[PDB]
């Protein structure tokens, strides 16, 4: 229901701040560490860089934030590793390479086997950001590959998704349809078809209603993926947090079996607009 959503946040610029103060808010459920977002079939250990905040070109090493990441979990917020996103040149490039990718992911960061680029970790999850691939290909063998190796090693970690609003996805609906996504984040905006706009509901409600469709198993699994600011949505798509928990929540068709939370691009707009916050006070404590 309402009260019960879960707030996930992407993270990893040097404006959204310090991963401590972020998962330290008590707002979020799940932190994605954003992005790995160079990798292909030459690159045989990828290499994290966080904008202006780690990695080579920065001087400055992403394996000082394994502290962080482990205050993170202790007090009870997972950490994604995100692939993806909105920028670099990133593929899962081959049946055999996407192996080779989830070997990696394993070792280096979901099992504190070596010390990786974030150090010696065991993160919570990987977030399947594929919103910008070279192409199309290898998404479902990279998750499958992931996914077995859960299976291999008794894993608890997640597995996780953010496709475009309209299904289906051109780069996720493979990977989508082989069941293995704990969790859906369905980016609601920079889509006209698909996004909220002010006194009109109904194209996001459709398109809730097209994913609760096409995601199995129906369990609490989908989140809508927001942007936290007007300015992180230019083709559209900010939902006011009020128009949010009046306007569009209550609205949502399964509301009560499938939706589990929302997800906010990206934690700088967040700190800037309070959305969070926000959302929490009303949705949380609605009654005290």
């Amino acid at each position: 229901d309402i009260s019960s959503t879960e707030i996930a946040v992407y993270w990893g610029q040097r404006e959204d701040g310090l991963l401590r103060d972020t998962c330290k808010t008590n707002n979020y459920k799940i932190v994605f560490i954003s992005f790995l977002d160079k990798f292909g079939c030459e690159i045989r250990k990828p290499e994290l860089e966080l904008e202006g905040v780690c990695g080579p070109s920065v001087g400055n090493p992403c394996s000082f934030l394994e502290s962080q990441i482990k205050e993170c979990q202790r007090m009870g917020v997972k950490v994604f590793l995100a692939l993806g996103g909105p920028k670099g040149t990133y593929s899962a490039c081959s049946a055999d390479y996407a192996k080779d990718l989830a070997e990696y992911l394993h070792t280096y960061f979901l099992s504190e086997r070596r010390e990786g680029p974030l150090g010696k970790v065991a993160l919570d999850g990987i977030h399947f950001d594929i919103q910008k691939p070279v192409d199309e290909l290898n998404w479902d063998n990279l998750l499958e590959e992931l996914y077995q190796i859960k299976d291999v090693y008794q894993s608890t970690f997640l597995l996780s998704a953010a496709p475009g609003c309209l299904s289906p996805d051109e780069y996720l609906d493979n990977a989508i349809q082989t069941r293995h996504f704990d969790y859906i984040f369905v980016r609601f905006y920079n889509d006209r078809s698909c996004q909220y706009s002010t006194g009109n509901i109904q194209r996001i409600r459709n398109a809730w209603l097209s994913w609760t469709k096409s995601v199995y198993p129906r369990d609490k699994n989908l989140f809508l993926e927001l942007p936290a600011s007007q300015a992180t949505a230019p083709g559209g798509g900010y939902i006011p947090p009020s128009a949010l928990i009046g306007q569009v929540l209550p609205y949502l068709p399964d509301l009560q079996t499938r939706y589990a939370g929302i997800a906010l691009w990206n934690r700088q707009a967040d700190k800037e607009t309070g959305y969070s916050t926000n959302i929490i006070r009303y949705l949380n404590a609605t009654a005290m």
